[PDB]
């Protein structure tokens, strides 16, 4: 659980204001436009993905897809690498 939140913060730091707009566009169908106006940070965008039951805490294949279609292998890698590390932890 803490690892999930931690990842979101690590991702947020690697998201620019322009990328945020692109990410909001990527999830324009998942997050209501009224709620996309409430987004000021990457962490806000992430919090709506949780609030709207779009990104699972354990299943991060959703956000990996979003980063794929957003053309950010870097952000995708952050999730894949981190998630793998968490899976290794036992």
């Amino acid at each position: 659980m803490a690892e999930y939140g931690t990842l979101l913060q690590d991702l947020t730091n690697n998201i620019t204001l322009e990328d945020l707009e692109q990410l909001k566009s990527a999830c324009k169908e998942d997050i209501p436009s009224e709620k996309s106006e409430e987004i000021t940070t990457g962490s806000a965008w992430f919090s709506f993905l949780e609030s709207h039951n779009k990104l699972d805490k354990d299943n991060l294949s959703y956000i990996e897809h979003i980063f794929e279609i957003s053309r950010r292998p870097d952000l995708l890698t952050m999730v894949v690498d981190y998630r793998t590390r968490v899976l290794k932890i036992s």
